[PDB]
C-alpha cells in the first residue's frame, strides 16, 4: 500500500496503469494486488476507470 502510493504519486498525475501492469513489474502477486486495489479505490485514493481492467489512477478528483 506504501509502494503503491509512492509510485502513482510520483508517475504524474492523469497517468494511467492497469494491475496486470503492476503485478508483471514488481511480480507482486494479482491475489495481492486485487485485494490491495479494491482497499485503495474505496478509500478514495485511487481513481476507478469505467470498467475494473479499464485502469487505474490518482484521485480522479483533479482539473
Amino acid at each position: 500500500e506504501q509502494r503503491i502510493l509512492k509510485f502513482l504519486e510520483e508517475l504524474g498525475e492523469g497517468k494511467a496503469t492497469t494491475a496486470h501492469d503492476l503485478s508483471g513489474k514488481l511480480g507482486t502477486p494479482k491475489k495481492e494486488i486485487n485485494r490491495v486495489l479494491y482497499s485503495l479505490a474505496k478509500k478514495g485514493k485511487l481513481q476507478k476507470e469505467a470498467g475494473t481492467p479499464a485502469l487505474w489512477k490518482i484521485a480522479v478528483s483533479t482539473q
